[PDB]
């Protein structure tokens, strides 16, 4: 482990996973500090949809942001694969937000002025899924949201950082930043580094170097739990999606199945009331799944902020330090291009001002 | 392998594994043939609950040979511990066979009539168990109705038959039984053996068996799901029973919750809608269960038959050939006596005539 | 469980998986009984490699068979994955016989005139894989023998066969193949079925079939062992080979090692022995490994005939009747040449006498 | 969470659940903060043995404490199910210190002077355990060095310790320790807390604390790798020891292998070349352990002090904070004394000051 870096990220889920690896691109040499194993945490708990659509609320600057992001998953994929010999498991097949009222109609609508999105009448689902459940007003089907195994497009990327360069430390811990003298000095119970950027992506638990550099920035932990059973029985192409819940099929046979949401719980296993809650909800959207047989059960703590927005910007008071946290229901999503936002940042490129300001870390 | 036995005991569930301590325990020379490994199947399932009066429904024989195997548990656990290393894990916290409705109540003080079973008001329960649901008309406390971990049970007898003398053989499929020539004859895919005496203990699986020997006595399998949770916040020592489901406390500080009964079903791994509906039972006996963290999920196949009973008893024409198959929801109960009613009828001594004709192979 | 189908398959390992699918292909009402689950036997435990030049020591019908499967593999992969929606996890890498010694050179050497097969120097060998052992003498670079992952094109060929209208059932044991009527009869505990074509596949238990219809052909398990670790720091693009040993690099970052031969014994889980010796063996051709995580431990019963060679065709005296069964190391790759043999046979098609004649039952 | 205890356990292994039990005991409103879950790092991963007589080479105050802390587990058992109903599992069979040489002949008979220890030949050690390495010169049977499954002994502390009032909060990070005001101030992500008594229980990870209250005591962990095996046909009452390796038979079946010693390493899982080496070892002290099968492998971070002595006692500068952290290779076995001694330190009680001197802050 060297003792100076041009620039450290520290934490190894997939923001700063990704973040390491624009670096790397850019030929700064960098290294990156995870307290575990890469991807361990929230990130290996995710679906891993790439849900610009079904997660949007209005048409803001976050909204464009996540649509930028969408785009640069085109052929990413293979740019990692040739770098790490890791797969991330695209697939395809689009998803179909279901609706089950009139309300759930409304809202999806509000989407029909734009492309790959269309709406789909309660007999054209049927027709391409027959095991959605029939008491569908319809969906709208978003071609572009499609999905990706998270901890290998994690793995991929790190993978791939190394054959840059970038020097990955797993079980090593970052303690404290310190921003006094003339460059940043980060403390490790493996020793203490020196670095010209500093960049905090311990998603969750970044709050604590917030405060280390007078910042208040506070992240709230929404807990969610899934399960995955064997689908060996009938076929489905298209993730079926209602009220933040999901069956998304992975090329595997196995559909992965959740999200309960538990605000201010940070137990990272799952409670037999949550499973059953999901259980229950999978039913009701895929009726034939009650007869698929039980796989694996976990639980990740979605990074959580004020105002459900990403922090990803500069310190106000320190330009060389960074943040990229608080991804909340889109780290997977968005870390194409919090990597790249963040990584033009540190090489300071011009950046759109409304992403910037959209994200900058002193909000209201 | 050797190629001749004084007798062969065709499976190695807890069944077949208590049959073969107790032929080895009279220094009769026997092997024992499993197909898989032992106490691998339904065996392994089990909650193991000593449920001689949970599981009653009248007053029959049957009930009679179910107490008695249940006085034989005692000290069973320590006489097996001191030849095998093997701790059956003893839990005598004893049962609370809940009351939700007057039907219930009416079902539970048919035993006033018994000894250590004694009704307790809705209040007196919850002084004992504060946690069981409030929604309760009271309880009947079985105090022998006590519970063991089954797949100790069945490691112990066969570690302690092999100290015996035992030969048992994992991984070697019986696949016929020739009664021809003067002794049996069975045949595996490592070897084939003669005995004077052969006793089929394939549980569900008997079936097979019966039919070459002529008989019909078939058996249908009923599939039970549970799931265990870890219970770190809550006091609890009686097992909480109810409509056939049930919470028992293990030693670990485990609960073991479950069963479904799918009748036909032979598949061995939980269905989402399986386990969903033992969560839901669950809670309505345990609300707090909901808060508790899962921690395995698994299935057996109750080995069911016709009328409910099972099959203890030499072949009807042929003493050389015995049976114990079929204990539906009481084989770790019934071991115990099961055991020593076929290594009784192997060493022809005499037997109570109501239970060799309660559970006679030629039935009605 | 219908009373009748044209053809029922017994066994579902990726052999009669295989078989099933063609059928279907071929637009026959067929059936397939697995005892446990789909793959869950020794197709679960292989590598997946396509060695069709381990079976090359001499250019005969075996090797022209090896090829031609080998052959089929192509485009595979994309027909089942439409079918399926199952990626069967094709990595082309190709593989490096590794050589330690001049014999071994000599040996390799003797392939060199085969197309995309050729020889590496020592130096060659690390400059694509730098980490090999610097112990070597070269090695020979087989372009074809890629691998998949074996689970997958198992899980791939039933699901693709389902939805062509093949019935698959699972947990349904076939106990005894009657031959009287003009037609077959299965008997398995979920009741009995008649057909005009019966397949066996039942891999290392198939002798039970062959000893039911008269033949004697034995089937002896050969025992492999393997373990796996996770290859998150050196790079392997090749599939490194030496004495039936391998370590081959899968698109997760796993790396799959292996393979103890232990025959005769039929315990499907991994001993303290045979494991040492696979991590012995693994760290004699790639150094790095010893400081890679293990991920997990497992075994297969390879299934065994006297001359190490399948047995693929008719009953010598019920053309209704065909077997294929013992494929000792090379299950995954005759998978597709064996199941269209079979399905051609049984469309009474025209096929190459040769591989017929090698492939007999009743060999001498 | 309150907001003010009188008493703060800070680390949920076996060391602060001790802690917080005694602390209960003598009725003090006390608070433990376990930053995952209680028991889930290196007192997991432990053997559990008793091993007071591994630190006799020099018969000073460690030794003294060692044996006096093993007294201390006489009953403990008892004492503890009746408040947790959790089994600490412990198994009395005693130890076979092995020899393989004259000078661990010499070596071992050095303590033959002590009590409840004597030396046995190489020819009454395997009249004992028959399948003991031949190759031993004999051993010393250490009766009182039996041994305890570490996770359920900290479950049932923490369990005893609810039940007497202590709050136990997991997935609760402190992440720093203010003194300011007349008592201490604590900082989780969950809040803050104010105390009169912190006790630093955090194992490895305890440094930051130390660095954080001015000292610079310094931990470095040592990495630990095992693995265990189902020992169904050999007996083993006894604990096979040597060169700090060990065997030790579980009342389970299982036989518990190992240790590597691996300074410096933080990742806390088994990579091959250590447990290709554990294997190795087992076999030279158990040859029949070879044809086991295996079961699980796993590691754990003993917590290494410059000395290798644990950290027991009041901060040099402020008797209201207290350490007990860095037990390397005997923190189960101090558990009780460890305990006892910071519980009577902070109930001001009188208290050995040779140990108090042996455990001392700052050592030299
Ligand atoms: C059930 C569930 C389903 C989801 N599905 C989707 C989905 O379909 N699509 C999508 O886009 N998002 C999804 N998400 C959300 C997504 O998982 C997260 O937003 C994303 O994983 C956050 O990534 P991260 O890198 O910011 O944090 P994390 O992945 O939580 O990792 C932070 C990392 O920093 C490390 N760390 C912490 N403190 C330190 C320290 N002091 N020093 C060094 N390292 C430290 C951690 O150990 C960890 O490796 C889901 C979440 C859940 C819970
Ligand atoms: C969810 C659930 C909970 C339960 N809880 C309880 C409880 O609390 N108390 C209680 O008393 N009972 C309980 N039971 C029931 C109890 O598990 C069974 O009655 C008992 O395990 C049956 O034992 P067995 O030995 O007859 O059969 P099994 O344990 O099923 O074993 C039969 C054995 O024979 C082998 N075999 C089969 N065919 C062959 C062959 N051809 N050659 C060689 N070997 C063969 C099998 O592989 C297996 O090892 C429960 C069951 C379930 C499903
Ligand atoms: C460690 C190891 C590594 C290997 N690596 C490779 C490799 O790289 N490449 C390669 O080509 N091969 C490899 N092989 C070999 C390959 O795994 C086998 O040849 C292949 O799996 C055999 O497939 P099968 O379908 O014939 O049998 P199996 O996969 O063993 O399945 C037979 C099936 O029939 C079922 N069955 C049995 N009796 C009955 C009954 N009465 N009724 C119904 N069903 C029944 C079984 O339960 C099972 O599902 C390897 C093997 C091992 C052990
Ligand atoms: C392979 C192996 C075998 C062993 N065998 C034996 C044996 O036979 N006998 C014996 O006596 N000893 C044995 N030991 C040693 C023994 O395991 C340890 O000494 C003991 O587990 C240490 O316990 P602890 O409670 O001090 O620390 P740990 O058990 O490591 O726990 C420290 C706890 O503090 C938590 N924590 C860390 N930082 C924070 C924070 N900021 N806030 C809150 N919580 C925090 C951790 O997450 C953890 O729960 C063995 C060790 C190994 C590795
Ligand atoms: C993007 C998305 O839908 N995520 C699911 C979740 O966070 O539960
Ligand atoms: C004896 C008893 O209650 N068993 C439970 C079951 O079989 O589901
Ligand atoms: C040649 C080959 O693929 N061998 C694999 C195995 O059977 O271990
Ligand atoms: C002496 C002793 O118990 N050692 C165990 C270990 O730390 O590996």
């Amino acid at each position: 482990m060297k003792r100076h870096y041009e620039a450290v990220v520290i934490g190894g889920g997939i923001i700063g996973s990704a973040i390491a690896y624009y670096l790397a691109k850019e030929n700064k040499n960098t290294a990156l500090f995870e307290s575990g194993t890469m991807g361990g945490r929230t990130t290996s708990a995710a679906a891993g949809m790439l849900g610009a659509h079904a997660e949007c609320e209005e048409r803001d600057a976050f909204f464009d942001f996540a649509m930028h992001s969408q785009r640069l998953y085109k052929g990413l994929g293979e740019e990692l694969y040739a770098l790490s010999g890791v797969d991330i498991r695209q697939h395809n097949g689009g998803m179909f937000k279901l609706a089950f009222s009139e309300e759930d109609v409304l809202q999806l609508r509000q989407m029909d002025d734009l492309d790959s999105v269309s709406w789909y009448s309660k007999e054209e689902v049927l027709e391409k899924e027959p095991y959605a459940s029939g008491d569908i007003f319809g969906a709208s089907f978003i071609q572009d949201d499609v999905h990706v195994e998270p901890y290998f497009v994690c793995k991929a990327y790190v993978k791939a950082a190394k054959m840059l360069g970038a020097e990955i430390f797993e079980h090593t811990p970052v303690l404290h930043v310190e921003r006094d003298g003339e460059a940043l000095f980060i403390k490790t119970p493996s020793g203490d580094v020196w670095a010209n950027h500093v960049v905090v992506a311990s998603g969750v638990w970044s709050g604590m170097f917030f405060k280390q550099l007078g910042l208040n920035n506070a992240f709230l932990p929404v807990k969610g739990e899934c399960l995955s059973v064997w689908n060996d029985d009938i076929p489905l192409t298209k993730t079926l999606y209602h009220d933040h819940c999901y069956i998304v099929p992975r090329k595997s046979g196995r559909l992965v199945v959740g999200a309960t949401m538990k605000p201010g719980d940070w137990s990272e296993t799952p409670d037999l009331g949550g499973l059953e809650s999901v259980m229950k909800k999978a039913k009701t959207m895929l009726p034939p799944i009650q007869n698929m047989k039980v796989d694996r059960f976990w639980a990740g703590l979605r990074p959580g902020t004020k105002d459900g927005k990403p922090y990803i910007g500069r310190h106000p008071e320190d330009s060389r330090i960074l943040f990229a946290a608080g991804h909340f229901r889109n780290g997977i999503l968005l870390a194409p291009a919090t990597g790249a936002l963040i990584s033009d940042l540190i090489m300071n490129k011009e950046v759109n001002q409304d992403w910037l300001h959209a994200f900058r870390i002193d909000r209201k």
